[PDB]
């Protein structure tokens, strides 16, 4: 076996800008060899979407719409991939959502239509997802999903988005379990803080960062990259005999308890 | 400090039967001294969980309905509770709900519709009675819910159930790192499987507890005796250093990989 | 089931001053009911744990050496319990060592000479003292160790010691997986800092301490009352469901990754 | 950053015959382009691993004996290595030992003396090749050793082995802690069963690997060449934001608590 992508299709859900992380993953997967099909969510971001897509070095990607709030654009967006290119072989779900007020000060900051919306984005959108896509991935595939240390443990202001990354994280285990009778393995990454526009609202932010770049082992800071070469192994047959992972890019935080 | 309850009004809520597992901590809270207030779902419940709360020695208890699905009802009881006793030392939350077909073969048999009401009764209700109770909880206190090894594993069948559970662990950990400031520890039991309402649907029952009196380390099955005397301990002021925690009461059975 | 300890005979381990963890739980388990068997390291401890068990309210204590370098000493001393008498109810196991010079700087300031003196004390006796102490077990019983958090991630300078810990909370398992048939139940306590005697060579203690109160949910540090209140449940039949378990008894620290 | 493993030197420790899972290790290493370094303990396995290694596409590899009993052989061993390549970039550590009749029955079949044995040859092992390997690790690097679940999880019979890959489990930690701030990263691969010469004696191994062919996710069991491919990413610059991690290849199997 060896590390290509050649002639693999791959999904990739929730790149927002050059930032974010999906965005690593995208570059990563593309460099790996892959086919890329970009999804978006907000009409106002297709372009935005386009353009970078545009930035890579085969202009073999495809780009569609799909919001995840319900399953209608969900099923648009599948028929699409399914028509377009028949099979699918993996899917990278970068998707997240919560009300921002919910994310400052105490998590009982959060109510019950603030919870279940979260939950509903931040981890159902994944079964979702597996759910329009299972009947495509014919020939095997590998899932890869985004987490965060702050659904293991409580991360200050993380709050119902760490309740959500627990549900996401549960799920990852169970859709492992029930797919991979089917050759399809289910995995996620838990990434480190990085600046993303998913960090817009979080308070001192360069603090938590300096603070991870003095108590990582080591002693930096995560880059989409790193994230991005860690889900082309994800989704490479080198990782075959991995399914229900959670595999830390955070430069080794997740091993730490506090800074001497 | 010593393990009585005296003088603590205690609410437990999810008395059905008396095989539910909230029957068995409420008799051990009272031995201990504690007064019962109980909450019980369902008009048709109301005359049981009175005829139960009756066959205990002493008759200070409490019986109010409290069906969790919105804020409506959690109003209702919590302000009749407050009028009552005006003081609530602890919580113990035995409510769960998925639709059962969801909790049969493949968990991907589970639904947007589905996963939210799971994930509201099961989940976000331990929030919602936090946040009406909070305020009358004035002299510390203790609050303790109910788990199952399928949050943190994948067992066959649990599905939407282990994924909501899941998401009401990490609940237990914010919560627990919101109100410890408060004097109010936030804790679960995790228990082994027990034959109570909750279990009618699961395939095979009689061989999953033939294998835990196998596998499990003290081969035997848990009691609802046994999780009641673990809770008495949690609302007690022995257990005052412990909050954010999970504790099985199993048998030993989540130390276990296989049956040799 | 009570929580009573009236008719158990329990051995404490560890008492070298009244700072001692064990001191905390000699104690509680002496308020509770149970007759206490003392053990020491070292001729100059035995004027000071026999001045100190003479200040509990009853005077049946039996104070006893027990060195757990090799088995030697330990055949004594338990020989002189199964005559004195006859059945053991627990073992609180409170005992670690590692040459200071090592849980300084960096981890790799050990050497095998010292990782395996700090695997013996810290981690094997314990089997030893099980080994001893398993046929004076006729009445079923209980084994409380004490671990700490350093066993699951790094903590700084803990070091070798946190290896040690590693080998300890493993053994815990296993341990409870042989003895459970025999109705005896194994389970630790993870305490948070104290200042004890194996507290002095932290550097910085008072920095650690402070921090614990500010980041700790209960925003306390942890007494040798709340270690020896929880270890007073794992002796009684309370816990009678519980083993393999690790209880934190550290004011929610294990809960949390930072301070906000 | 790519997968090549062109212009690194790998010393792979524990090859004894073409069924090891170092031997794995080695084949997706050298078809990466590294150069190996091959250690084995034993003068009758020497002539073993060089036919092994000369099997190899490129002449290149460098056969060493190094016995992990003491530091002796360890230190002539990276003596030879220091003066024939200059610069180590990674280690893949698969090397463990207990008696095998305490790798039957009971964990408390173990002793002292076999305890002990275990813990120094099992794990720290690991340690004392790091400390030997660190000034030549002048270039960033990688260390790689192998665990299994017997050590987060009674599994039957693995007994003082499972305390054993505790402690080196919570060693790697404390390694990638010292290492990271000179770019070295250290992680282990948690390998699901596997049919090399550390698995005579097991009891039944046909009835153990069947059961993870229908329990685990992916239907099959764990082969070298899928341990070998996960051991090529962490070897590799794409996987240098993980360190201190444990990565499971067993088809599945640490998510899963029971077969239905
Ligand atoms: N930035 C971090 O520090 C960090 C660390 C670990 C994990 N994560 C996770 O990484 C993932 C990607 O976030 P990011 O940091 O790259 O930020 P981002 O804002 O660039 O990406 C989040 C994406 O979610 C999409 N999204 C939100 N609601 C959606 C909906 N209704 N339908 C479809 N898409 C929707 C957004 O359009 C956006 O593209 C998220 O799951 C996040 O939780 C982030
Ligand atoms: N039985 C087991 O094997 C087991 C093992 C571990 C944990 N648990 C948990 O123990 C708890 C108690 O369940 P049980 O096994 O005693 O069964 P049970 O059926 O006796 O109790 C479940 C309770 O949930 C209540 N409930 C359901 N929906 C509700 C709603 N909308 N509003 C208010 N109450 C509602 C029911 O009325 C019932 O009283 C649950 O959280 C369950 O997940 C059960
Ligand atoms: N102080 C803490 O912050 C803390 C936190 C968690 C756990 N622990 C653990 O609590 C336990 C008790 O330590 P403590 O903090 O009360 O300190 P302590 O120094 O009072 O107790 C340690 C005991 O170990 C004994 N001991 C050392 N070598 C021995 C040997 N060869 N034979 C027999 N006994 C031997 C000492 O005599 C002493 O009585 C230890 O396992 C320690 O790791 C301590
Ligand atoms: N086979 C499995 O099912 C399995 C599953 C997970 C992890 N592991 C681990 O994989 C590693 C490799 O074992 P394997 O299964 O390939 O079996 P193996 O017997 O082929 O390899 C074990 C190696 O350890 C070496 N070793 C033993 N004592 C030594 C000493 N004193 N000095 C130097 N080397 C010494 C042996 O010479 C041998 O090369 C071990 O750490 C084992 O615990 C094995
Ligand atoms: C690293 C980190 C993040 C970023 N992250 C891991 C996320 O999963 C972010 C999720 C998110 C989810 N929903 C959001 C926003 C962010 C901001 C914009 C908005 O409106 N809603 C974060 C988010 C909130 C609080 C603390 C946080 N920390 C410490
Ligand atoms: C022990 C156990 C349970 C019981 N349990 C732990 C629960 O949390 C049950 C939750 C539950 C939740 N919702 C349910 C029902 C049960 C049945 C009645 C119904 O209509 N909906 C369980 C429930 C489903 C599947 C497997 C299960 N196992 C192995
Ligand atoms: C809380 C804490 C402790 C105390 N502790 C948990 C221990 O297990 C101590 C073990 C110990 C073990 N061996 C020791 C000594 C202490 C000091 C005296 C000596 O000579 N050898 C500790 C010990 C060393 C480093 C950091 C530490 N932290 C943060
Ligand atoms: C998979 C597995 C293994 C193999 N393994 C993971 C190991 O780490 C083996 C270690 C080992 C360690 N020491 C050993 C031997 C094997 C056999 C030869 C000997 O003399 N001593 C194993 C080993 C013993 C018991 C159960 C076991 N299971 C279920």
């Amino acid at each position: 076996m060896n590390f290509s992508l050649e002639g693999r299709n791959i999904v990739v859900m929730g790149v927002a800008n050059k930032r974010s992380i999906a965005w690593g993953i995208a570059r990563s997967l593309h460099e790996a060899g892959a086919r890329l099909i970009f999804t978006y969510a907000g009409e106002r971001l297709e372009k935005s979407v386009h353009e970078l897509a545009g930035t890579l070095d085969r202009n073999d990607s495809i780009i569609l719409p799909c919001d995840v709030t319900n399953d209608a654009e969900i099923e648009t967006c599948f028929a699409s991939i399914k028509e377009q290119v028949g099979v699918i072989h993996g899917i990278a779900h970068c998707i997240a959502f919560a009300n921002k007020e919910e994310l400052v000060g105490e998590y009982l900051n959060t109510n019950r239509d603030g919870f279940l919306l979260a939950h509903n984005i931040s981890s159902y959108s994944l079964t979702a997802v597996v759910k329009a896509a299972r009947p495509m991935m014919t020939e095997g595939g590998s899932i890869v999903t985004l987490t965060y240390l702050g659904g293991e443990l409580v991360m200050p202001n993380y709050n119902v988005m760490g309740v959500a990354k627990a549900s996401l994280d549960a799920s990852v285990k169970y859709l492992a379990a029930d797919l991979g009778k089917e050759n399809i393995r289910v995995n996620s990454i838990s990434a480190g803080p990085i600046r993303t526009l998913s960090a817009k609202g979080i308070s001192d932010f360069n603090s938590i960062l300096k603070d991870i770049e003095e108590r990582a082992p080591l002693r930096r800071t995560t880059t989409p990259e790193e994230v991005g070469d860690t889900a082309a192994f994800l989704f490479s047959d080198m990782s075959r005999g991995i399914t229900g992972e959670n595999l830390h890019v955070d430069s080794g935080f997740h091993i730490t308890a506090r800074l001497e």
